[PDB]
């Protein structure tokens, strides 16, 4: 009875944009952060990955695929019923992460030696009965010269293609499911036309900027974005894959990016890292040995409800596990109350001066 | 407005009793088991040990006292608030687990040289907020030759009178909590006698067997309870300390006990071994990889309603957070349903009947 994939753009304040996805398992409310889950967003049950504000997760082909099995997820129920979360799923075509590679795909070893290719991607992503499945896209290393960052991205545009055709063959996925182009082409504005002009002659449901999340900082990830989103069909999200710090969401949402997923909140949860708008701390310090106050006084989160820094504190450096449960619930509920305030501020046209009081606050620390 | 402590026996079967301790902070009901907590109980929320049916949870004073201290606990505003559970809290006196001693009490080194003391011991437990203080008695080895564990008896005895009178000195801590005394005498009648007399002559709340968890085997701890536990005044509450396996439980409800506590729920749990009704089971187990029942399909946990045997193995086998949470969650609901069964039967004239069904059928596996 529902939508397979239909985006609406209720609001936007320059580049920005806010709105909805509406999809068969759920709405995706954008500018939206995916929570990164080995079928386990970590340390977090998929009920309260929900109550933080979350939409969607993100699962990985890659990681999957080895174990316990696409064939095996899918003998148990696929990806949804076998890890308890019953919305959208965008999964990772693995590609990516892996990195012998071919024109027919790449070939690795797990930590035995397996291959992926385009169709196999796919076919491992219905497997799992993923919502939102990408393209299978290589990797450019960072930096590259710009003709080895063009046969890079030459390919995955072919694997594009590839990853079109094998998505429209099986007809529950096409009918069920959305499948996203990944923009590559490195820092280059003329590979990074090439490669959006052969995405939106493919056609696809959404629109990823790959080759961003390589360590080239933010001032050139910005500058890259700067010239690289306008080139996507702006009636279709637009996907910042691996990205970011807060600052980075603030700023590639002030460029047009629409998704966001990073591991961010999750690791750094687990070791001791907290963010908070007056920026992040390191509760293990010894600072907050006795200090009552929650995480961040602000926050409407469980965890700011019911415990202190003074707590966490301990827990953490007694290496107990409810210490990362508790950390990494705060994170991914304050990353939802940044997308939240974003969206919220876009739709009533106050955004920049959000991100101008974000920023101040967030810095000084 | 609630009573310190009361003690109803609404029903008994053979020397099996069944009723409630009401505190303060709470109502206990007996026979109870009681998880474990470094100021947590491993891979849980509060909530969710409450939510297994828990009414009292016991934590360590050696622990707490060198991490993070019971001046600074106190100082957070005591153990309930600091960990965020507002029930009873049963909390261990610290001379067992350290184990230089002398008559005034135990010089040790942590893994800087502390020392413990029944009045250190006490106020110890004062700072924290404890709601059943333990009187701080000796570890005695096992085996052991007659004359050493009596000695070594004795002088838990004079430690219990110390304790005593510690506690009493301190108005607020003796209005507020109840004060436990802990029989000693290794596997000696004589000396099992000396000891409950000389606990009763002080006069506690209730009445601990120690110094059966010491690996002596089943038989041994039964032979062991048969005389021991009628012992101790029948109108006050019997804890067996460290105790146990389901059957240990069981066969020790069977002898007098009232109260348990032990680690091997939680421990067990976060390392692969699940409790079931039909016995335990090793989840990482490759027979469970494709296994979609729950850990055990006639538990009533939340873990048992919501995941397969097949996402726990994989979880447990990926070193995931969420497998040592739901491992947890399942064995210390299993852990309470196995009590709540005990009271039921008790209460209803069939826990002969019972423990003979449930040995049947733990054993055959
Ligand atoms: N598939 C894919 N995943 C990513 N995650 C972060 N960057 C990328 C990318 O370029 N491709
Ligand atoms: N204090 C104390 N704690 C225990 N836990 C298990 N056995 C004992 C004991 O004999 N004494
Ligand atoms: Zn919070
Ligand atoms: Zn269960």
């Amino acid at each position: 009875d529902r939508p397979r994939f239909s985006f609406s753009i209720a609001a936007r304040e320059g580049k920005a944009r806010t709105g909805t996805i509406e999809m068969k398992r759920g709405v995706i409310r954008t500018p939206a952060f995916m929570p990164v889950g080995a079928a386990t967003v970590k340390a977090l049950k998929p009920e309260t990955v929900r109550a933080t504000g979350a939409d969607i997760i993100l699962g990985n082909t890659y990681h999957l695929m080895l174990r316990p099995g696409a064939e095996r997820i899918a003998k148990l129920g696929g990806l949804h019923s076998f890890m308890g979360w019953d919305r959208p799923i965008l999964t990772d075509s693995g590609g990516y992460q892996v990195m012998k590679q071919s024109e027919e795909g790449v070939t690795f070893k797990s930590h035995s030696r397996h291959m992926l290719s385009p169709e196999r991607s796919i076919e491992i992503q219905h497997l799992l009965g993923s919502d939102i499945v990408m393209a299978f896209d290589e990797c450019t290393p960072y930096p590259a010269t710009p003709s080895r960052a063009a046969s890079s991205m030459e390919r995955s545009m072919r694997w594009a293609k590839r990853s079109r055709d094998a998505f429209d063959s099986r007809k529950e996925q096409a009918e069920n499911a959305a499948l996203f182009g990944i923009q590559q082409g490195s820092v280059f504005e003329n590979l990074r036309q090439q490669s959006a002009d052969a995405l939106a002659e493919i056609g696809f449901d959404g629109y990823a900027v790959g080759g961003l999340a390589v360590g080239e900082g933010q001032d050139e990830m910005f500058r890259v974005l700067d010239f690289s989103v306008p080139m996507l069909p702006d009636d279709k999200p637009h996907y910042l894959m691996g990205v970011g710090k807060p600052d980075d969401i603030v700023g590639a949402v002030e460029r047009g990016i629409d998704m966001f997923d990073c591991v961010l909140p999750t690791r750094s949860g687990r070791n001791g890292q907290a963010f908070t708008w007056d920026g992040p701390i390191n509760i293990r310090n010894a600072r907050f040995s006795e200090d009552l106050k929650p995480l961040d006084s602000e926050c409407h989160c469980a965890v700011c409800q019911k415990w202190s820094r003074a707590y966490i504190h301990h827990l953490i450096r007694a290496g107990e596990i409810l210490g990362a449960m508790l950390m990494t619930e705060h994170n991914i509920a304050f990353y939802q109350q940044l997308m939240q305030k974003i969206r919220d501020s876009i739709s009533e046209g106050r955004f920049s001066q959000f991100a101008q009081d974000f920023r101040a606050r967030y810095f000084a620390r």
